[PDB]
C-alpha cells in the first residue's frame, strides 16, 4: 500500500500508538550477556540499552574489546551503520579506535553536548584548530581542520594519527544542531537537507567502513536518520517503488540494535521525511 495513503488513514483514525506498539511487540530479543558484564558498567550511558551480541563492534585489544555500537547491514539496500550512544567521560578513546579500526569516513551527531539542562554526551572533538586532544588509553591524536556552521547544521573536518604508526586520515563530523529538545521538527525539510549532505561528502558509500551514527541512547534520532536513508535508496533501486513497506524495514534494523525509533511520533516522523524525500529525488 502507497505509504502517503497508509499515512493519512493513521493520521484521521488517530493510530499512530497502536502501530508502534504493534512494531515493539514483533521485534527481536537476542542476548547482550557481555554488555551487562560488571566490569562495562561504567561503559553503557543508560542501563536499558544495550547491544546484541551477534551484532556488537569489538574493539581491537585483548583487555576489554568492549564499546556500547551496533554494526547494521542492510543487503537488499547494500548498506552498512554502525549506531553508537554519545560517548561517556572514561569512553572517547575508545570511540575514536573504533573509527580508526572500522575505517569509517563520516560521524553523524544528532544531539548538543547539553540538552533539557543535563549532559547528553562528552565533548569528543577539539573546538579550536590550535588545542588538539590526546587519548593516552588507545594512543591517538584528534586535531580540528575547518569548520562550516549553517543554520541547521555544522561540518568539521578533523585529522586523526594513529601515534603507533603515524599513519594520519581525514574524518568528517556532520552535526545536526536544531532538532528541538522535546518532540520533533515540525517539517522534514531540514533533516533530509542534512541527509544529502552527508551522502554528497563519501560517508555512506561502500569504498569506506559503515559511517559512525550517534545520538545520546544512538536508538531515536540515530534511528530515524538510518530508516529514512535506507528506505530513500530501496524507493530508487526497485521497479515499484509503492512496495517499499517502513515498519518491515524497521523491523529488520531491529534485528541488529534494540528499541530503535523511541516514540510514536519518531515514527510518524520517518514517514513524513520518507514521504517528502521521495518527491525531491523524483526531479518533482
Ligand atoms: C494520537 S496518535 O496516537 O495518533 N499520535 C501518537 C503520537 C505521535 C502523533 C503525531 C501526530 C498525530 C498523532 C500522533
Amino acid at each position: 500500500m502507497e505509504m502517503e495513503k497508509e499515512f493519512e488513514q493513521i493520521d484521521k483514525s488517530g493510530s499512530w500508538a497502536a502501530i508502534y506498539q504493534d512494531i515493539r511487540h514483533e521485534a527481536s530479543d537476542f542476548p547482550s550477556r557481555v554488555a551487562k558484564l560488571p566490569k562495562n558498567k561504567n561503559r553503557n550511558r543508560y542501563r536499558d540499552v544495550s547491544p546484541f551480541d551477534h551484532s556488537r563492534i569489538k574493539l581491537h585489544q585483548e583487555d576489554n574489546d568492549y564499546i556500547n555500537a551496533s554494526l547494521i547491514k542492510m543487503e537488499e539496500a547494500q548498506r552498512s551503520y554502525i549506531l553508537t550512544q554519545g560517548p561517556l567521560p572514561n569512553t572517547v578513546g575508545h570511540f575514536w579506535e573504533m573509527v580508526w579500526e572500522q575505517k569509517s569516513r563520516g560521524v553523524v551527531m544528532l544531539n548538543r553536548v547539553m540538552e533539557k539542562g543535563s549532559l547528553k554526551c562528552a565533548q569528543y572533538w577539539p573546538q579550536k584548530e590550535e588545542k588538539e586532544m590526546i587519548f593516552e588509553d588507545t594512543n591517538l591524536k584528534l586535531t580540528l581542520i575547518s569548520e562550516d556552521i549553517k543554520s541547521y547544521y555544522t561540518v568539521r573536518q578533523l585529522e586523526l594519527e594513529n601515534l603507533t604508526t603515524q599513519e594520519t586520515r581525514e574524518i568528517l563530523h556532520f552535526h545536526y544542531t536544531t532538532w528541538p529538545d522535546f518532540g520533533v521538527p515540525e517539517s522534514p525539510a531540514s533533516f533530509l537537507n542534512f541527509l544529502f549532505k552527508v551522502r554528497e561528502s563519501g560517508s555512506l558509500s561502500p569504498e569506506h567502513g559503515p559511517v559512525v551514527v550517534h545520538c545520546s541512547a544512538g536508538i531515536g534520532r540515530s534511528g530515524t536518520f538510518c530508516l529514512a536513508d535506507t528506505c530513500l535508496l530501496l524507493m530508487d533501486k526497485r521497479k515499484d517503488p509503492s512496495s517499499v513497506d517502513i515498519k518491515k524495514v524497521l523491523l529488520e534494523m531491529r534485528k541488529f540494535r534494540m528499541g530503535l525509533i523511541q516514540t510514536a511520533d519518531q515514527l510518524r516522523f520517518s514517514y513524513l521525511a520518507v514521504i517528502e524525500g521521495a518527491k525531491f529525488i523524483m526531479g518533482d
